[PDB]
This record gives C-alpha cells, structure tokens and sequence, in this order.
C-alpha cells in the first residue's frame, strides 16, 4: 500500500500539522491514488478515494462506522448524542429510532415556517445594507443556520443578526470546537501551558448544559407544545425497548443538531452561491428558477420542492466541497478489500469525501467544472459515488433538513438580490472541522422584490 | 387567452392538415403563421402545439406535465411494447427498466461498446475506400447500415451484415415495414378489405422480430456467456428499488426498442450533419483539420473521439436545424395555467415541435436557419430548455451518449479519411417517416490514402 513521506518516529503525523489538513490529504491522494496508508504513533488508518473501494467499504455487514480522533473530541461535549456514538451503544440505536420520522421529508412541512421566519431576517439584513457595503458570506450564513437550528430544535431565538458577539451559547460552542480541533494537531498536551485551554475548555461545556439543561426544565414545567425536535424527544418512545429518551441524552442530541447541522449547512451555502458568482451562466438559470417559482412574497414548502435547479447546484456544490469532508470506518471482521488489500478486525478506514467525488471513472476528466447538469436526472449517478452525507443507518439524520433549508435560503437570495464578485474573490478554504470560504464577501443589488 | 387554431375541415377539424407527405415541415408553417402555441383538433383528440421555449420550459416541469403515447407511439407499441420508448411513466417495467439500464447507458460505459463501434465504423470506411473511381455514395442508406449493424452488436452481439447485403437482414426488412405501416395508419381513414394484407404483413414481420430476439436471449441463456452489450447486462441485472430483473419478453422488446429509436434517428443526424457540411466548406475544412490533428492513430480510441470538440458541435448544430425525432407528447398530470394566460384541465395534452422549438429567435438570435456550430462552443450558455433534441427529463433518451459517440466517431473517421464533393448540387429534400432525413443525398468520397 502507497504511503506518504515520513518524520522519523513521529511516523505521518507531522502532515496534519497544517492548518488544511484535507486539501492537503487530498493532494496525498493525487500523488498515491485510491488508497495510502497513514501512520501516526499508536494508530494506523487508510485513505480511501475511489468509488471503487468505497462501495465495499460502504457494505454494512463489514464495516461499521467508527469514531475519528475529531469525533472523539467532540464527544466531551456533544456525549452520546447520534453523531459521537458508537452503533452498538443502547442509546443510538434508541435516538435513531425515536428521531427518524422528525427528520423525514414530510417533517420538514412542520419546520418550514421557522425556517421562513430566520430566512426573512436574512433578506431583510441585506435590504437594509447601504451602497458599497459589503455581505460577508459565510459570516451571515452561520447566523442564518444556527438560529433556524436553534429555532426548530428547541424554540429559542440566537437572534444572531442582532448581535456582533454571538450569543453566549455560540461562542462557548465555536470555541468548544475550536480546542477539540486544536487538540488534533497538539504536542504535549498535559504541559501547563494548555492548563488555561482545559479550564476554558470546562467553563464551554458548563455553559453549554447549562442553557439547554434550563430549555428543557423550563418546557417540561411549562407543558406546551411546539413544532421543535424538543417537543418530539420529550413524547417520543422508541419503538423497540419502549423506552424515550432521558433528559440528559435529550441536551445531547441537542447540542449535537447544533454542532453537526449549523457549519457544514452554512458552508454549503456559501460555496453554493461562491460557485453561482464565479458561473455567471448557472447564476442566471438558477435565478430564473426563483423567479418563475417564487411567486409568492414567501415561500411555500411545496414552492421549494419546486426549485429544481436549485437542488442541483446544491448538490454539485457538495459534490465540490462537501462540508463534512470525511468520515471513518472499522472491518467488523477480517475482509479483503478491492480483491488486494487484506484488512484484520478493527483495521480502520477513513472515506476522503472530496477525492471520492472527482473520481474520474465516474464524473469524467471534467471534475473540477461546477456543472449542476451532472445531476438532472439523479438515477444517474452510480451507487455510493456521491456521498456529501455519509453512508448508511449512520448517514446524516438531517440531510432533509439541510438540503430544505438551503433551498429555501438560496432561491429567496435569488430572487431578491443580484450579486457581484466585487472583490474578484480568490477561494481559500479555511479548515476547522468543516469547510468554508474564508473571507468570501459580495455585493448584493436588491430587485425591490418586497417580503 | 384565445388560443390560435390552424384552418378546419368541417367535421373532420384539422385532421387533414396531417393527410400529408411531410407533416412535421407542414406543422412548422403553421407554427411560423400562427406562434408559439395553436390548438389542432381531430375527432376525439385534442392537442396543444408549442414552439417557444417560454411555454417549453413550463412544459418540461415534470412535476405538471408527464410524457404522453402519441399515437405514432401507440402504433409502435404493437410491436416494441412495454419497452422503455413505448411504455407510460407509471407502469412497472417502465422504472424497473430505467433503473436497470440508465447506468449501461452512461458516458463512461461508452468506454465498453468503443470497440464494437469502432467494428462497423471500419467497415463503413472500407466500402468507401473501394469504390471505383466517380462512384458515389448514398449517404442516409449506408448511415443506416452503419448505425443498424452498430445497435445491433452493442445490444446483442449480432451481425446484420448490412453491408454485405443489398436486401437486409430479414429481421431488418419486418422491423422496417413494421415502422412503416405503423406510420401509414397514422393517416389512414382502416378495417377496410384493402389493409387485410397490410395487417398480415404487420403480424408476419412481429413474429420475424420476436423469434429472433427470443431465440437470441434463450441461446445467450443456455451457451451462459458474457458479451460486452446490453443483453448481458439485461440478463445479470437487478432493479435496485424493486430487486427485481427484467423478464426474458420485456429484454426482448428493450433490444427491438434500442433499433426502433436509435437506428433511424442516429443516421439521420448523420446524414444531415454530412449535407450542411459540404454546402458550407468553411466548416468542413474547420473539423477536417480537427479530426486530423486529434486522430493520429490508425484506430481511434474512446479518449480522442472526447477530443473531437467541433465535430460535437457540428452535430449538434445539426441537431438543432434537423432533430431526427422531432417531437414528443406530454399529458398535464393536473390543472395547471401554461404561459400565465393558457388554462389547462388534468389529462390535456401537448406536443413539443422540436424543430421549431430551436428556431426561438428569442434564444438563438435572428440567424436561426444559418448552420453554425460555433453557436455550441460553450453550452452552459444556452438557457435551460431550449435545445431538447434528446427529450426532457426521466423519459429523455437514455441512448443519448451512445448515439453522440457514435456518430461523433463515424464522423471523425469519415473526415479524416476522405474529401468529400457535393457532385449533384444537391437540393434538401426531408423525407419525413416517423424521423427525417435527407432523401437522395449523395456524394463523392476521395480517399486520401490514410491507411486503417
Ligand atoms: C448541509 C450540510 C450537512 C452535511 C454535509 C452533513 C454531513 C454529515 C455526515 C457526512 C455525517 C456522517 C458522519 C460520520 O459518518 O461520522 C452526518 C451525520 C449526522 N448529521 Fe449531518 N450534515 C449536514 C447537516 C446536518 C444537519 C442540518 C443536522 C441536524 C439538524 C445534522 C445532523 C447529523 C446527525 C445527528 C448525524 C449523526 C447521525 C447518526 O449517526 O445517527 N447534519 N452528517
Ligand atoms: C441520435 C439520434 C437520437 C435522437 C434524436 C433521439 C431522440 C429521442 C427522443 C426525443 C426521445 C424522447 C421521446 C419521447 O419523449 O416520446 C427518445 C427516447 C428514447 N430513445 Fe432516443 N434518440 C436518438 C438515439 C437513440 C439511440 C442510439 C438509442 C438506443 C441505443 C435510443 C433509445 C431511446 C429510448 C430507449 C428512449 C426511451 C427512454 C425512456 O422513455 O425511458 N435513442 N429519443
């Protein structure tokens, strides 16, 4: 198996030493191909990039999904919530079951409206800009995601676009991340001089249980009943063991909608309209769309299940950039992988989203284009070729969610506003666990379309 | 509102207008007399005629309108069946074929059926390359044979031999009568004594069709033997949603649908791209210096035929002025206002005027009966809906890929191989059938000597 430069003992780890450690992965993948082995001190995995290999490693009676030393992190603060818990543990399995059908298709008519209410406030900012301001992009994404999270998980209101520093929540959160990201790339991490990162690192996650511990107190005494995910978890019983959630796995998934859906949704969007701005022809199909659907002051469900081309852009956008580039596997047993590399139990397996998705024996020799045509007729596209939203019963709970939010967003922001890369914007992708353009900024001229 | 209607003949409405030789060219003048939408009428059907690609793209939302069997299909179906170009969106073997065979359609499985092609596109350059000296060419035949025998080794490794034959393969000559006949009673007014033979010849070349094409599945089922097209994968495949194979009768009618809709379309688009290059010289001699510089070698491969950039062009500038399926039909799925100003009831019928569809000045400019291929040298800026020579949607051409590798690499061979006269001074005369094409077009092919 290919393998990249080594550091003495240190073995590969000193690659990831860098501040894009998936572009750089992904430029490994360039040089050695479909497959590499990475080495590190105590832990050996191996970096999948063709279709071909990770179709078997999609095979759920041999691999499971597997927790990343990232995923690991997160767990001291999102628990066993769906994202940082093992498939065996009693409570994914329950949360599974218990929260499939509030993040189905037809639950997203129930979180329309609160998606509508956060997305007017996002229009209604950039009305209000005066001329020669500027909109940072991925800036007011992220206010935009984390409130309609916020908003129909639990029924509070961030009210990001009212602030300049986030709400205390947010920050604790973003900073949360931000050590469980740094702690990747750390050497030495019990010297004393991270002793301020651990005690900050506790006062976020005291700050973070404190909030939603409080929500859900305060709705269990109140009584009501809202369109939330909170409200679902609250009566919901799995239909298995019978059993619901308790209050404490309740904050987790919580806390967990907040963390998996509010970057990698607001990333999506961003380079959704980044890729729009720099294709002036999708731009203008994808704006006709909006404006030939979009017929009312404010959308319906059934108008954004209408936006067609939309859908597509989206999706070549993930295809691109998918925001959660990677996830991880271990053989449940000794298997054979693509007929040449034998794998023992536990043999780990990392899926290197975006190298997967520019595998030219599928998409052709054109993979760098943004070509939403390549997703007209989504029959198409070959099995597991695709996959900006995992695999499986593990696969992303809120993939509906995400994909009906942006719509909306993104045909509202073409219906209203044109746009102009004023600045001739050169993409650079900041990496934390997600991705994003960072310092993407634009000029929108309203059509005086109003609300 | 009041929506345009053409000039009717008493009780009959506007049935007669079809009672023609060329229907499609005369439903072009009324579209050019009467706009981008007019009523036609006959006894017990009405239809919506559109041309723009305003009302188009309203046309092609498939979550108003689905595809319609027009009665040319319905015709067809008598002998293609339930196969994917004759069979409602809402029947069973419809999805389950799609699913089954959209990924042994795709551009990268272009890569697999290159060097079944490559076979009969060889055997085209070799029957040019031993004419005598002022013999010519008949170009629509010798492209059917091309894309006839081309279908038939891709679909299942059979040889026609057109080109060893004057009179076709038998299974040929059934299913060519077949599609005329199905074509003749489109205008026929049918139980009359004078059609019993017609309908015995029509019953005579089924079974022709349908003991070949079974006789072939059952002899691939016993020998068990794997091949390169798509009767193997027919045999070995399983609809992802249901699980589900196609049975040997539906493979059948597949293997009859892929000749039906792809032989006759192919070569037509052909044949129109071979006519508007020698009556413009100028854009010959642009892809005659193409397919010289990429096809450098005595074969050429899957990866140069993607290389031959104008030679796509031309074809689809071809397409454009000539689509050879020139229309479908569409039923709205409920009641729906087309344009703003048309009301349309559930069940109400359309038809999408293809050739007219890509004469929108508002889309292509005032040159619009001009031959430019140059119109296609960046397609992301043509507007979504307004070139649809393929269909719209999960009922577009599945064969789409295989018909544009196909004629981009006969097309590339036939240009690097020989210079070509237009010795008659031909003048376009469109049969019309069910496709169109060029009746009569000959030329004169001087090899230039390049060895195979
Ligand atoms: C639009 C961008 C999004 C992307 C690209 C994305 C991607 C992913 C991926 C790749 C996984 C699997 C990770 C792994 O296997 O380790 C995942 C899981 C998950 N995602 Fe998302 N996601 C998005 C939005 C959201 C949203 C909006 C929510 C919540 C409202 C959400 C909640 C979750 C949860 C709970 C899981 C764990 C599911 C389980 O294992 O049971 N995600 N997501
Ligand atoms: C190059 C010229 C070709 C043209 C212009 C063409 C055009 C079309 C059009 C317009 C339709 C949609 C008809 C409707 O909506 O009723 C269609 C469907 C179809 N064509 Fe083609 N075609 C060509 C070549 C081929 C080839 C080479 C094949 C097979 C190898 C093929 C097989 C089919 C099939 C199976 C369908 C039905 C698809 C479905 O409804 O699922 N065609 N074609």
């Amino acid at each position: 198996m290919p393998q990249p430069k080594t550091f003495g003992e240190l073995k590969n780890l000193p690659l990831l030493n860098t501040d894009k450690p998936v572009q750089a992965l992904m430029k490994i993948a360039d040089e050695l191909g479909e497959i590499f082995k990475f080495e590190a001190p105590g832990r050996v995995t191996r970096y999948l990039s063709s279709q071909r290999l990770i179709k078997e490693a999609c095979d759920e009676s041999r691999f499971d999904k597997n927790l990343s030393q990232a995923l690991k992190f997160v767990r001291d603060f999102a628990g066993d919530g769906l994202a940082t818990s093992w498939t065996h543990e009693k409570n994914w399995k329950k949360a599974h079951n218990i929260l499939l059908p509030s993040f189905s298709q037809q639950a997203m008519k129930g979180y329309h409206a609160m998606m509508v209410d956060i997305a007017v406030q996002l229009v209604q900012k950039w009305e209000r800009l005066n001329a020669d301001e500027h909109i940072e992009v991925p800036e007011d994404m992220t206010r935009l995601t984390l409130d309609t999270i916020g908003l129909c998980g639990f029924n509070y209101r961030f009210n990001s676009f009212y602030r300049d520093q986030p709400h205390p929540f947010i920050t604790s959160m973003v900073r949360a991340l931000d050590e469980a990201m740094n702690k990747l790339q750390r050497a030495n991490p019990d010297d004393p001089a991270y002793d301020e990162n651990k005690r900050q690192f506790q006062e976020d996650i005291k700050v973070m249980n404190d909030l939603v511990d409080k929500i859900i107190a305060d709705r269990k005494a109140s009584g009501e009943q809202s369109d939330d995910l909170l409200t679902h978890m609250l009566n919901g019983k799995d239909p298995e063991t019978g059993e619901p959630l308790d209050d404490e796995n309740i904050r987790y998934q919580i806390i967990t909608f907040l963390i998996a859906g509010h970057e990698t949704t607001s990333g999506l969007l961003s380079f959704a309209l980044y890729f729009l701005v720099k294709n002036p022809h999708v731009l203008q199909k994808a704006a006709e769309e909006a404006a030939r659907v979009l017929v009312d002051p404010v959308p319906s469900y059934k108008q954004v299940k209408q936006l067609k081309y939309v859908g597509m852009v989206l999706n070549e956008a993930l295809r691109l950039w998918p925001t959660a580039p990677a996830f991880s596997l271990y053989a449940k047993e000794d298997t054979v992988l693509g007929g040449e590399y034998p794998l023992e139990k536990g043999d780990e397996l990392m899926v290197l989203i975006p190298q997967l998705h520019r595998d030219k024996t599928i998409w052709g020799d054109d993979v760098e284009e943004f070509r939403p045509e390549r997703f007209e007729n989504p029959s198409a596209i070959p099995q597991h070729a695709f996959k900006p939203f995992g695999n499986g019963q593990r696969a992303c709970i809120g993939q509906q969610f995400a994909l009906h939010e942006a719509t909306l967003v993104l045909g509202m922001m073409l219906k209203h506003f044109d746009f102009e890369d004023h600045t001739n914007y050169e993409l650079d992708i900041k990496e934390t666990l997600t991705l994003k353009p960072e310092g993407f900024v634009v000029k929108a001229k309203s059509k005086k379309i109003p609300l």
